[PDB]
């Protein structure tokens, strides 16, 4: 029902924005026949009604945090449109204005993130792949989480007994949420730098875990060791850490140390 059809003819790639194994997403603009306008839209042509019944749960969602799929032109590829994220990825946002960025800023996209996960919980949808990279700035104080159904491997994002089991449940997203957090109060560093993927399990079984940011008080670090802990069901709820960072972002200046920001 919300998952409009295209033809071709209404959509125009532009720029590649990015690629790799799945396909490749690109830079577009949607015309569309009955309309007069033009909407930014970004295209994930895929490579060759198979994934159609996931393209209809990925339309349906509706959550300010969640990119919704707004339509999909089913020809010997599939090619998925949504709307253009003008900013790009919170990824590249925070490495490109690491010296301009306020506590209040990173607590608030954290909220922002943990809100969109949750509403994925509350409709029994797993994400499978949060990440800096898979977070989309709309505007500066509103992200989006992108990159849900792709899905149907990120290890230095996964939790243990995904990398061990295959398990995907919303506590191995929790996970992988406190490896993008850990994403933004670094700046963008690599987890793990250096590091091959191969050994990530030996580390993590070790007792191993990110270290600290420089700019996390104890009581920001924490919610992220708690996230990485063996026993899933220790972990925190999505639904806490909405709690745990919208209370923290009432005093932003207690709980991350930015030089340049009081
Ligand atoms: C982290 C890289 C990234 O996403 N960068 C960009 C994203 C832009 N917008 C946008 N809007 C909606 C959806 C997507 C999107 C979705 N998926 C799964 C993507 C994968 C790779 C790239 C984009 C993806 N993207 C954007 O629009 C203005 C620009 C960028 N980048 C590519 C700008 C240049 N960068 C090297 C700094």
């Amino acid at each position: 029902a919300l998952l409009r059809i295209l033809k071709e003819t209404e959509f125009k790639k532009i720029k590649v924005l990015g690629s790799g194994a799945f396909g490749t997403v690109y830079k577009g603009l949607w015309i569309p026949e009955g309309e007069k306008v033009k909407i930014p839209v970004a295209i994930k042509e895929l490579r060759e009604k198979e994934i159609l019944d996931e393209a209809y749960v990925m339309a349906s969602v509706d959550n300010p945090h969640v990119c919704r799929l707004l339509g999909i032109c089913l020809t010997s590829t599939v090619q998925l449109i949504t709307q253009l994220m003008p900013f790009g990825c919170l990824l590249d946002y925070v490495r490109e204005h690491k010296d301009n960025i306020g506590s209040q800023y990173l607590l608030n996209w954290c909220v922002q993130i943990a809100k969109g996960m949750n509403y994925l919980e509350d409709r029994r949808l797993v994400h499978r792949d949060l990440a800096a990279r898979n977070v989309l700035v709309k505007t500066p104080q509103h992200v989006k989480i992108t990159d849900f159904g792709l899905a149907k491997v990120p290890i230095k994002w996964m939790a243990l007994e995904s990398i061990l089991h295959r398990i995907y449940t919303h506590q191995s997203d929790v996970w992988s949420y406190g490896v993008t957090v850990w994403e933004l109060m670094t700046f963008g560093s690599k987890p793990y730098d250096g590091i091959p993927a191969s050994e990530i399990s030996s580390i993590l079984e070790k007792g191993e875990r990110l270290p600290q940011p420089p700019i996390c008080t104890i009581d920001v670090y924490m919610i992220m060791r708690k996230c990485w802990m063996i026993d899933a069901d220790s972990r925190p709820k999505f639904r806490e850490l909405i709690i745990e960072f919208s209370k923290m972002a009432r005093d932003p200046q207690r709980y991350l140390v930015i030089q340049g920001d009081e």
